[PDB]
């Protein structure tokens, strides 16, 4: 089976809870990796949580966070959805301090970037075998999604950035077939900033919603077909999606400069001119999480919206979030099902531990009754070490 | 292969021990979840233990049992029958503080209820994919079996309650096909109370024996066909099945008010006008367990019975119990095999630990020689934390 | 595939080492069961180590050996050959304080005896489903092999004993087909004593070599065809096989009374009128282990032998031992391959720990070069708890 | 599918990182074996890490490294590539203090040598079943590759040494078919010394690059066809491959006596008259690692080379290294892909711990962009025990 990727997004009314791993609570006693970016991706058969670890466990001296983010120890691993990430249940994928993965219907593509800041190399694997490499073209921290790539009709697609995180950088779309790059194009995007894209397939094309770390408190997007013919923009809604951000107000279809520097990995789903935005509840802190349906929010700049569904209370820590889909080949549906995961970050810099880790929760979009609540991490910090 | 569910219960004389997990004894040293309701359910290929955890391990601070029962941390997980429930051998099923699961011959149906007391939502999954949701209709702790649902001819069936635990509530039978609710009916059951139903298939229909928490010390039952044409009653035997309960005496085919408030999840199997009742040995405490064959106990009110088989001594803790079956498709028999599990609850409120957990034992009904004994939990409490 | 069991034992010259699990050394730090009787049995596909645990781990208070041997906590579990027996790698088989298991080519038969001393019940499972039970007929500790049953032509065979361990008891051969007892016969064996038989298939029949705990320092044997037509005797060699035993001398084809009380589970392989005897090196202590080829030792009473191969030095602890075979269906050979395992018992009563456990080693018979050595347990006792 | 082994080495420009297990960092907290020689080998389906353990865990008293290398506790085990080697994820292979393994397309061949120094026996297994033994022919530490054997056209091939480690010894090539030795030949190699060969298939033949422990600071090699018609030599490059070694200078096509005694397991790949040499960065210590492309280094004695790629910085420990390949049957390529692993040795003698263990990294040769870096072990020593 190659996933066709030709279906359109399912009609939905809200979000039903799909998983919660309690990784940090369990890690208080069990042997659980210190992790970041616990992104989900699915095949035609099953779903997995991918993550990066510093190859260190919770409640151990090696969890000391002072280790640079981009270390030679960092690896991309995966485990079944909803399980604490342990060396006893986790598959090794790639050596990586920035990553993506996705399944095309026939096998897993994983992308893992390691190496020095001035010459990082992305190693691409398909079915665990090295199939290609991509080296840094601007010599300044080649980096990728930290969530699932998108697959349509036997090709898979991702976005990579190279250059400053605080100014203009360079952004490329890659088309990958059985783990080999067969096409790429650089975005002609002056004044845009793309990091940490959340990309999903929809109607034979791909939509990516990303993080502007330079000068945007709304989210940039890029969409493209199988030929890499692309469009770019920012989400117009005055319901601002980044963190930090200003209070909701008048949006812009370009980068909103107020509170624009810095950011958080996030996602959104476009439905016609409307948008489901996932975002933190706080405008200043990585706290809380909510889903907002803004029926004109893709193209219109008002701060009006119609539905809010709570996911994590503002009194609890959240973190990165990303899209994942479930294809008809997996679900038996006639439409592409949208889902998302949230990383619940504990420890530094907000809390007094030597380490920083996340646990995860995830939700799937359904057209049936749902409810808002708070499903926070739940660990009591500090631990012993 | 869909399970037909058209066979009648096997002729049996007694109960042969099937499993014992020693979960709590193992968890004194190993990495074992704090759990409750370790219910067994089987496919055409294998049997699993399902359970709810607060996503915390024995001998750890997060096991602190002051946490609400209905917490956002609670998850339904499963592991192979007879193994200690660990993060290293347990599959994630659903986020849930009340649950059921069963296999239809083709895939697993899991039902996990989470969300707030005033608006809980049951998430249904078939083969791990969300297929439906059911929202609270009385805004008062939507809740379900805590043991296996029953499947017949490609549909599976369960009971949900919404409303007070100490007065009249609302009870519904759900018919589910490949994870989708295709029919439901509310029981017209004034003066009845149904919680925590133990439901099994028998001759193309389903029988549920439940817990009246309001005002009955005998057990309510409901039976129904594939169309949800139902019958209701209480078990007539003066061999009372609930805990607490009075001493054995004259029964009633309606709710026996003496010691009727409160209760424990349990089960019974109807054979003609007779009944096998599983029950605690104590009338006041969750202590001991025994199987009683009362050959007229379904419909007659005397306190006479013909066989008692000891399962757990009165000097040892017991707990929840439930039915599960093994279908002909699994066993190769021409009849439906009755089995049951018993949860052996340790810790709070009876014992001085910060936590409450159960281990489990299980038995299958056989027409060959058996013996009574005591197979208790066996852990030495307290631990270290 | 049903295993035919029609081949004869392979020609061999010695024993090549097959596995060593280091269970107790690993258990010093890891989560490893306290176990006894780590017997191996194989299918047409793979080999497993079966064992009994008290459902307690090494370095834990629950390992306290003062627990009766015949406890309600004891379970039969299995793990892959050569792996430390852990709750994280071990399959649950049966609740049992005495056990057997074997594969017929189509599925696993397990036999697990639990219950009280005066009315123990053997639960038989095939493919993990209960298929039969056998209750104590003398009301005095029904008990079985503690090693693999033997399968020939789709039937499997075992020996059970009921009665005194220090005087005349009752001994039965059972023929089991797909987990159902289809035939049994009681041995007419006055003055014989059979416990803990080690039984293997050979040329369409079964040979069992056992332990006389009453008054024999040589080993009793029983052989039988598929109809349960049997013969009985004792191994004639003056190379005495039990522990304790006298120094080698003149044997007897009946029970050798000198040092005859007490014993140890062991095995031997008959080749024509010759015998491969496995035995401890000490005559008084469960110390050392060696294989001895006595070319006339089955039928003749001299103490002469031709080959000794060391297995464990006399300065190291050994323990129970048993036969297992590998059938042509597994190996591709034209003959039945003999193998054996040895349990290396550590702790009480010989050593100052609260617990008693064994690790294991195993060897297969080959017609190619081999060498004698010592492969002892290797743990340094006591542990922390 | 038998692996043909008829393809020639893939054209490559550099080495892409394939795995990193972080074994020692993880073992600071988790249950991880003390290991040595973590060699990788692959089938037509997957790659595994094989390793020797003393059957003891990190942070435990049994890790005490005063134990002989050649102990009866040492076992060959395997786990998936990139996972910490634990008792919970590792398969048992053989009892062994020296080993090799490889897959022929149909099953795994494992070779494990145990027994005393004066009479060691190699036990060969195919699909886990004993298929042959080879006994010491010089009664002086029979020993083998400590990395994968090489398979071509249904036969697999290895090298064994018997005799002094500090003088002339005896060297044999073995040809093995389905686990059975079908041919062997002794090398007529006066004044050569072969230990710890790294052997790979290439164009229907096999090339082994080895360690001269007697009197060579360059590496000896032997190549042979399927008939065991062989050639011998030393790598001519003045870029010396052993450790210890002199500074680069004039090489020799025979053994380079300067700093020739002692050595380290290593590998090299021949391309035409050129060579990729993997080596430590230090000439005196097992520190650093680098890959050097010397385009005439197989046959010419100059110290010129054209490419250096850094793998581990000189300020970090390295250790043993070996070749492994990925066959077309696995990769879908039309050429034989070269890979290598490096063992990163921590503990004794260089560091103050009771133990010595290695973690691992591995790389595959690619014709696409790569980068040099340092991917060292990363553990902070000592631990607690
Ligand atoms: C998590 O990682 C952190 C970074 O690695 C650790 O913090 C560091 O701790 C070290 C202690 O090893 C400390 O080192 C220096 O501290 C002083 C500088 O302000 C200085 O006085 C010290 O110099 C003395 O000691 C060293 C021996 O290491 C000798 O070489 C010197 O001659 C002298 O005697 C020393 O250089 C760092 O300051 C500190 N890093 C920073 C910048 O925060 C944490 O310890 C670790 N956390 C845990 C819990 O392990
Ligand atoms: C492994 O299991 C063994 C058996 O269970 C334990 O040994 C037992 O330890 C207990 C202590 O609980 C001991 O109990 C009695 O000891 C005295 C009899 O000689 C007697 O003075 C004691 O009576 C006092 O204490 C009890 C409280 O438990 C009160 O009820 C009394 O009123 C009085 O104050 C007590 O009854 C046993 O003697 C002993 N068993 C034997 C026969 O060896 C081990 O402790 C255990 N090992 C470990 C390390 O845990
Ligand atoms: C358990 O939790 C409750 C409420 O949070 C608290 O009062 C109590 O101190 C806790 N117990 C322990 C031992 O931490
Ligand atoms: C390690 O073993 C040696 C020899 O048995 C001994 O001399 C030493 O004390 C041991 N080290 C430790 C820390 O136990
Ligand atoms: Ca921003
Ligand atoms: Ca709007
Ligand atoms: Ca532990
Ligand atoms: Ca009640
Ligand atoms: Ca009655
Ligand atoms: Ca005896
Ligand atoms: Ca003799
Ligand atoms: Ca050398
Ligand atoms: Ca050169």
């Amino acid at each position: 089976v190659i996933l066709t990727g030709n279906s359109s997004l399912c009609p939905i009314s809200g979000w039903a809870i799909y998983s919660k791993d309690n990784g940090i609570r369990i890690g208080s006693k069990g042997d659980v990796f210190v992790i970041r970016e616990p992104f989900i991706s699915c095949s035609h058969l099953e779903c997995r949580t991918f993550f990066l670890t510093q190859g260190a466990l919770l409640n151990d001296k090696h969890s000391n966070g002072t280790v640079k983010d981009r270390s030679p120890y960092r690896t991309l691993m995966s485990c079944p959805v909803g399980e604490a990430p342990s060396p006893y249940n986790s598959r090794f994928e790639s050596v990586a301090w920035s990553a993506s993965a996705c399944h095309d219907g026939m096998g897993w593509l994983t992308i893992g970037i390691s190496g020095p800041d001035n010459g990082a190399v992305a190693v691409l694997k398909y079915n665990g075998i090295i199939t290609d490499t991509i080296k840094s073209w601007r010599n300044n921290i080649l980096r990728t999604q930290e969530s699932e790539c998108a697959c349509v009709n036997g090709s898979c697609f991702t976005i990579m950035t190279d250059g400053p995180s605080n100014g203009q950088a360079s952004y490329k779309i890659l088309k990958i077939e059985k783990g080999k790059v067969t096409k790429s194009i650089e975005l002609n995007a002056p004044n845009y900033h793309y990091e940490e894209c959340s990309c999903y397939p929809d109607t034979g094309k791909v939509m990516c919603v990303c993080r502007d770390n330079w000068h945007g408190s709304n989210r940039p997007w890029v969409s493209f077909d199988q030929n890499l013919d692309y469009q770019i923009g920012y989400i117009c809604s005055g319901v601002f999606g980044d963190n930090p951000r200003p209070n909701d107000g008048t949006g812009s279809c370009g980068p909103v400069s107020s509170n624009g520097a810095n950011g958080i990995k996030g996602f959104s789903f476009r439905y016609d001119n409307g948008v489901w935005i996932g975002r933190t509840k706080s405008t200043s802190s990585r706290s809380g999480f909510e889903m907002i349906w803004d029926p004109n929010g893709w193209t219109e700049t008002d701060s009006s919206f119609s539905v809010r569904q709570d996911i994590v209370a503002i009194t609890d820590w959240s973190g990165y979030s990303g899209s994942f889909v479930q294809h008809p080949e997996l679900t038996g549906l006639d439409c592409m099902r949208p889902c998302f995961w949230v990383e619940l970050i504990r420890g530094q810099p907000k809390e007094n531990t030597i380490w920083t880790s996340g646990s995860s929760i995830s939700f799937c979009g359904v057209n049936s009754d749902t409810v808002g609540w708070s499903w926070p991490d739940g660990a009591e910090l500090p631990f012993s070490i």
